[PDB]
DNA sequence: CGCAATAAATGTGATCTAGATCACATTTTAGGCAAAAAAGGCTTTACACTTTATGCTTCCGGCTCGTATAATCGCACCTTATGTGAGCGGATAACAAG
């Protein structure tokens, strides 16, 4: 059971490490929080890890749902998030 | 031929420009022909294009395996309480026929 929801899991195919990377840089935020008192700044976290700092920020962006189509708005009625968009 | 009356036609003659002359010397004009500066011509050589075989290396990327672990279980507390009538099948009570 932990070998099919492990990758087939979402609607769209989703990597493995990237969502093992996620809970991997939370077990810490709050290791910091609980003896210093301050949030753990882009800094001291890059030197015990194998990320920069910029590109860190940009894998964030893929891990989402994201959004689906047919929902509710303003108007409620035939307005959905899917018919707003122009088309090219 | 004499008479009527609105338009067109008439004279004046001194003043002041407008338009024309002449033969010869000066000044302008036209197209002409090379030279210089420019257009594309049609060569022959300097270099530069992505492409694609390849294989070797380090770094970032993407995927699994087994192991170690405790469990196969437990309260007290916070705040609400959808709307209806119309259409439908099923279960139950009252009825006439045998």
């Amino acid at each position: 059971i932990t070998r099919s929801i492990a990758d087939q899991a979402r609607t769209i195919r989703i990597p493995v490490h990237m969502i093992e990377t996620i809970n991997k840089l939370n077990r810490i935020s709050r290791q910091m929080l609980q003896e210093m008192g301050r949030e753990p700044t882009p800094e001291e976290l890059a030197e015990r890890m194998l990320m920069p700092e910029d590109k860190i920020r940009k894998v964030l962006k893929i891990a989402k749902e994201p959004i689906s189509m047919e929902t509710p708005i303003g108007d409620d009625e035939d307005s959905h998030l899917g018919d707003f968009i122009e088309d090219t």
